């Protein structure tokens, strides 16, 4: 059982070591496309980039190319698509993407500004008066309705397709609180976050897959991913307490690199899992 292990592994301060070997047992794929030098102003991180064999693509003749990945957990039928923060110039692939997948959810885990530097562009409206056109891909993004909370926001936002003059509602789920350095002290509010993004209907069949970022979409945007597909594994199985977070984390990072930054995000995992648990048995 995971609790335990996790004991051992924090009365033992063995964080970074179980994070090495991880980092020595990941996949490593080629990523030929996000090299070529047409693309390079389409990656806001030179050693951040998606596997050729899981790379989403645009349907645009010209370039197709946006820096992003499918991770698709076969056991437990959840889908994701992880993304870096757009770029000025990738607002516009962005919600092409968006519109392209059949997404209903986006989920961002970081603050446009941290650390006095930009990790992400503007890339939605500020208000319902002030819409947003991306001349590049012909769509029209508007805000419909903002609600504040104290960790999270969570907002309506209407993205039409100005080609065929389809509609379809986004739900926007913000995550403010991320500290600038470290992980949070409690997983509760990261918790209460990831169950008002299922109760959305986002990461349901009916829909594309969800489209998670943070700056990179490796770190936080792992963290994320790693603790719904590892609950959810946990729900289906016989035996819950067959369920190895370091196996899973092995295997969501066949389809993207580098899942997981930092020792501090695995023992977070660990500990958002180990409680959600608790609220599932
Ligand atoms: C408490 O987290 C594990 C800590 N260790 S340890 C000795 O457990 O691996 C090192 C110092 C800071 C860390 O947070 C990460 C590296």
């Amino acid at each position: 059982e995971m609790e335990k292990e996790f004991e051992q592994i924090d009365k033992s301060g063995s964080w970074a070591a179980i994070y090495q070997d991880i980092r020595h047992e990941a996949s490593d794929f080629p990523s030929r496309v996000a090299k070529l030098p047409k693309n390079k102003n389409r990656n806001r991180y030179r050693d951040v980039s998606p596997f050729d064999h899981s790379r989403i693509k645009l349907h645009q003749e010209d370039n197709d190319y946006i820096n992003a990945s499918l991770i698709k957990m076969e056991e437990a039928q959840r889908s994701y698509i992880l993304t870096q923060g757009p770029l000025p110039n990738t607002v516009g692939h962005f919600w092409e993407m968006v519109w392209e997948q059949k997404s209903r959810g986006v989920v961002m885990l970081n603050r446009v500004m941290e650390k006095g530097s930009l990790k992400c562009a503007q890339y939605w409206p500020q208000k319902e008066e002030k819409e947003m056109i991306f001349e590049d891909t012909n769509l029209k993004l508007t805000l419909i309705s903002e609600d504040i909370k104290s960790y999270y926001t969570v907002r309506q936002l209407e993205l039409e397709n100005l080609t065929t003059q389809e509609t379809r509602e986004i739900l926007h789920f913000h995550y403010t609180t991320w500290p600038d350095f470290g992980v949070p002290e409690s997983p509760a509010s990261f918790l209460n976050f990831l169950f008002k993004v299922r109760e959305s209907g986002s990461l349901s069949p009916e829909h594309g897959p969800v489209v998670v970022h943070c700056s990179a979409g490796i770190g936080r945007s792992g963290t994320f991913c790693l603790a719904d597909t590892c609950l959810l594994l946990m729900d289906k199985r016989k035996d819950p307490s067959s369920v190895d977070i370091k196996k899973v984390l092995l295997e969501m990072r066949k389809f993207r690199m580098g899942l997981i930054q930092t020792a501090d995000q695995l023992r977070f995992s660990y500990l958002a899992v180990i409680e959600g648990a608790k609220f599932i048995m």
